[PDB]
């Protein structure tokens, strides 16, 4: 599922926009699933997500997670954050995706396209696919291993902001 979005265009059911947003996490088995905030696995029965995207955006999300299953192995799997979903509405908006990754702890580099700034066009759903592999000039920056704190591995907070238009 993908968590709402609720955009007020004018400071009726004509003053609110409604987009959708999903951060979604891969693992080395290709399990997939949606996060509505950092330490937070959306889970939905029923009908339909009761829980607001305007958390996740607002909090730096982990690049790493612990997946949810129990391997019959000692050793932790992550799941990486590999896909952002935006469903952009047909409203009076512009929706701006500005993706930045930091893959560890100070000082390593924050990580962004060659686009600083993309506007998304109205009534679409999009996917931005984030990087598997982040590489510097001092090499490769690795996975967490065993007793790494997450909280070091994060796309940053704002990654997409509304302007009304």
């Amino acid at each position: 599922y993908l968590m709402p979005w609720d955009i007020v265009i004018r400071t009726r059911r004509d003053d609110i926009a409604r987009a959708f947003v999903g951060f979604e996490y891969e693992d080395s088995r290709g399990r997939r699933f949606m996060c509505s905030g950092p330490d937070k696995v959306m889970k939905v029965m029923g009908s339909g997500p009761k829980e607001s995207a305007l958390k996740a955006l607002n909090s730096d999300m982990p690049l790493y997670i612990l997946s949810s299953s129990q391997g019959r192995g000692l050793k932790p799997h992550y799941a990486q954050l590999m896909r952002l979903f935006v469903v952009v509405p047909d409203a009076p908006l512009q929706i701006i995706l500005m993706p930045q990754v930091q893959p560890g702890p100070p000082p390593c580099p924050v990580f962004y396209p060659e686009k600083q700034e993309i506007t998304l066009p109205p009534d679409g759903l999009w996917v931005l696919r984030f990087p598997y592999a982040y590489v510097t000039e001092r090499g490769p920056c690795f996975p967490p291993k065993e007793n790494v704190q997450l909280m070091s591995y994060k796309v940053l907070r704002g990654v997409l902001k509304a302007v009304t238009q």
